[PDB]
C-alpha cells in the first residue's frame, strides 16, 4: 500500500542526514513494534553513521507485502558511502506497522540487540605534485582556520551580540554560525570550523589545520588545478571514492587524481555487546598518494607569470633539446588557495564573467600561431627549393595581393622596404614576403612540408588539450587562406605547448623534440622534420632579429646574451595578439614562446620578456 513511500521517506531522511525525522518515521517502543525510543534511535544513527559520514545511502529492489492485518514486512538493497569507501549489497528487512518497527537491523543488516561498531579510520595523505628541483606545486600547508567554542560565546544577547560580530567581522550569513553550532556533532566545548581565513569577538578563535596548499598560487593555478570536496555525485562515479576526502576538479589535481589520492586506511565493523568482532563490514590498509614529480621550474613559472602582468596571454618555456616544459603560465589566472577553501558566490561570479576569462588554460589552447609561424614557412621553403635566400622580392608599399580577384582584401606588412630577400623578411617581420613566397610555392608543396609536423597528432601530455590544425579541411580551397597560413594566420590553430613543439626543430638541426611534462618521461622525438641546411640558414637570421638595429627584437639586444628570435603578430575579427619566439642558439638550453591576447596598444610579448630571458639563460646551459 502507502507503506512503500514511507520506506522512500526513511530512506530519504537517512541519506541527507536528517536523523531525527527519519527516527521520527518509527513506530512506538515495544517488543513486537521498534526497539528504541525516538531520542535513542536518533543517537544511535548519529553516533554510528556520522561517525562514519554515511552518505548516498541509495536503495533498490524494493519490496513490500503484507503480513497481517495491521503489519507490512519490506525489504531492500542498499548501498552506502563511509570513510572507508563503498558498502554495496546489503539486505535489509524489516517491518511496518504507516510506521515502521525499527530494530537494530536497519543501521546494518546483521546487527541485533546491542551490538557496537568499531570504525578505526587514521591514514590518508594526498600525494605532492612537485617541481624538476622538488619545490613544492601542490601539498598540504598550514592554514588559518576560524572557528566558534559555543561555552566562550556567551548566553542571551551576548551570544547573538557575539554571533552577529563574528558574521561580520569576516562576512558570513548569521544563520551559517547557528547552522553549524547546531549540528549534530557539536557539543558546548568543542571547536566548530566556520572559515579558513586568507579583531575575535568572544568565542571566535583561530586555528592551524592541514590542507591542501598550493604555493605559487595564481601563478599555476591553471596548471596545478584545484581541489574540491566530494559530493555524492562524484560519489556515484567512482565507488571507491571515501565520502569525506577530496578531488582535483581542473588541472594536473584531476588528471592525476588516481595516482594522488591514495587510499585511506581503516576497519568498520560490527562488534557484539562485549566488543568482539562479529562481522567485517570494510577494511583496507593506510595507503598515500603517490607524490608526482614534473618539469616545471617553480621560479620560472612564477616570473613567467609575473611577466604577463595579469593581461591575456601565455607563456611557454622549455629545455628544447629534452622537452622538459619548464614553465606554463596562463593570464590572467585565479586563486587556486580561495578556490579550495571557501570561495564566495560573489568571487566566483567575477571569476566565470571576466571576459579575458581567467579559467581557461591558454597554455593548452589552439591559437592562429601569428607571424612567428613564418620560420616554418621559410624552412619548407628552403627543403624543397621554393625560396632562394639569396633572391630579392621587390615589394612598393605596406599592402599586397595577387590581383584584383582577391577583391578588398590585401596583406599587411609593417615596413616599407623596397628590397626583402629572406633575411630581409625575418628581420622586419615581412608578411607580403611570406604570402608571396607561399603563394609561388604552391599549396601541395606546403602541405608536405606542414606534414612533417605534429598536426593532428594528440601529445603524450596529462593535460587536456585539442590537436593542432593546419584547416578546417584538408584543401585551402582560397588562394587568400593559403597566403595568410603562410604568415601564421589562417584556419590555422597550434595551442602555445605545440608551438614550443613544433619549432624545437631549430635548437635540435632540424629534429622536432616532443615536449614533457613528467620527469621520469623519456625523451621522445622526431627525426627529419626539416632540413639541416635549413636550420643553419635560419637561425642566423634569427640571430639578427636581435642584433639589427631594425630586427623586430631588437630591444633584447641590450641582454647581452646570446638570442635567436621571432616576433609575430596576428590580426582577427579588431582584435590583434602578440608573439615572441626566444632561444639560445649557442647551447640551445632554453626556448621560450609567449603570446600577449588581444594586446592593449604599445603592448608587446618582447616588451615583457626579458627578466625571464635571462632567468633562463642563467640557470640553464
Amino acid at each position: 500500500e502507502a507503506g512503500e513511500k514511507t520506506v522512500e521517506q526513511f530512506v530519504q531522511a537517512l541519506n541527507k542526514g536528517d536523523y531525527n525525522k527519519a527516527a521520527e518515521m518509527t513506530s512506538k517502543k515495544a517488543a513486537n513494534k521498534s526497539a528504541l525510543s525516538e531520542k535513542e534511535i536518533l543517537d544511535k544513527y548519529q553516533n554510528i553513521y556520522g561517525a562514519a559520514d554515511v552518505k548516498g545511502l541509495q536503495i533498490s529492489n524494493l519490496k513490500v507485502d503484507k503480513k497481517d492485518d495491521s503489519t507490512y514486512s519490506f525489504s531492500y538493497k542498499a548501498k552506502m558511502n563511509t570513510s572507508l569507501g563503498e558498502l554495496k549489497d546489503l539486505s535489509y528487512k524489516g517491518t511496518l506497522d504507516t510506521t515502521i518497527n525499527w530494530q537494530p537491523n536497519l543501521v546494518f543488516p546483521e546487527m541485533e540487540g546491542n551490538d557496537k561498531v568499531s570504525l578505526t579510520t587514521q591514514e590518508a595523505a594526498r600525494g605532492n605534485i612537485i617541481d624538476r628541483n622538488g619545490e613544492p606545486l601542490a601539498t598540504t600547508g598550514k592554514l588559518k582556520q576560524l572557528g566558534v567554542v559555543p561555552s566562550k560565546l556567551g548566553d542571551g544577547g551576548e551570544k547573538t551580540a557575539n554571533i552577529k560580530a563574528i558574521a561580520s567581522s569576516f562576512d558570513l550569513t548569521e544563520d551559517a554560525i547557528n547552522q553549524a553550532i547546531s549540528q549534530s556533532w557539536v557539543q558546548p566545548d568543542y571547536f566548530v570550523p566556520l572559515k579558513i581565513i586568507d579583531e575575535l569577538p568572544a568565542g571566535a578563535t583561530i586555528q592551524e589545520v592541514d590542507g591542501r596548499y598550493y604555493p605559487l598560487g595564481e601563478a599555476a593555478a591553471q596548471l596545478i588545478g584545484y581541489v574540491g570536496d566530494i559530493t555524492a555525485e562524484d560519489i556515484d562515479k567512482n565507488p571507491e571514492l571515501s565520502s569525506n576526502g577530496k578531488i582535483g576538479r581542473s588541472g594536473l589535481e584531476m588528471a592525476f587524481d588516481k595516482d594522488l589520492r591514495g587510499t585511506t586506511g581503516g576497519k568498520l565493523s560490527i562488534t557484539d555487546a562485549d566488543g568482539v568482532e562479529k562481522k567485517v563490514l570494510i577494511e583496507h590498509e593506510v595507503q598515500n598518494g603517490k607524490d608526482i614529480k614534473l618539469t616545471i621550474d617553480a621560479k620560472a613559472q612564477k616570473t613567467a607569470f609575473d611577466s604577463l602582468g595579469g593581461k591575456a596571454g601565455s607563456t611557454v618555456a622549455t629545455t628544447p633539446k629534452t622537452g622538459d616544459l619548464l614553465a606554463l603560465a596562463s593570464s590572467p589566472s585565479y586563486d587556486p588557495n580561495k578556490m579550495t577553501n571557501g570561495i564566495s558566490q560573489e568571487d566566483y561570479k567575477a571569476y566565470e564573467e571576466n571576459p579575458e576569462q581567467p579559467f581557461i588554460s591558454r597554455f593548452a589552447t589552439g591559437y592562429a600561431p601569428g607571424s612567428t609561424f613564418k620560420m616554418i614557412t621559410a624552412a619548407i621553403g628552403l627543403d624543397n627549393g621554393t625560396i632562394d635566400p639569396n633572391e630579392v622580392l621587390t615589394i612598393n608599399g605596406l599592402k599586397w595581393q595577387k590581383d584584383s580577384s582577391w577583391g578588398s582584401y590585401q596583406v599587411t606588412r609593417v615596413s616599407d622596404v623596397s628590397q626583402v630577400d629572406l633575411k630581409t623578411a625575418l628581420i622586419y617581420s615581412d608578411n607580403i614576403y611570406t604570402a608571396q613566397e607561399t603563394l609561388k610555392m604552391g599549396e601541395k608543396k606546403f602541405r608536405t612540408g606542414l606534414d612533417k609536423f605534429i598536426f593532428g597528432e594528440d601529445l603524450d601530455l596529462p593535460i587536456s588539450m585539442n590537436p593542432a590544425q593546419i584547416s578546417n579541411e584538408d584543401s585551402f580551397n582560397s588562394d587568400i587562406l593559403l597566403a595568410d597560413t603562410g604568415y601564421g594566420q589562417g584556419e590555422l590553430l597550434i595551442n602555445p605547448i605545440q608551438q614550443a613543439a613544433m619549432y624545437s626543430v631549430f635548437a635540435n638541426n632540424g629534429t622536432l623534440v616532443y615536449p614533457k611534462l613528467i620527469a621520469d618521461k623519456e625523451t621522445k622525438d622526431k627525426k627529419n622534420v626539416i632540413g639541416e641546411t635549413a636550420v643553419q640558414t635560419i637561425v642566423p637570421d634569427l640571430r639578427e632579429v636581435v642584433q639589427d638595429v631594425n630586427g623586430t627584437a631588437h630591444s633584447l639586444s641590450a641582454l647581452g646574451i646570446p638570442l635567436a628570435a621571432k616576433t609575430g603578430t596576428a590580426e582577427i575579427k579588431g582584435k590583434e595578439n602578440s608573439f615572441l619566439f626566444a632561444f639560445n642558439p649557442d647551447n640551445q638550453g632554453y626556448m621560450m614562446v609567449s603570446m600577449l591576447e588581444n594586446k592593449e596598444d604599445d603592448d608587446s610579448a618582447t616588451k615583457r620578456a626579458s627578466e625571464l630571458l635571462q632567468y633562463l639563460n642563467q640557470n640553464y646551459q
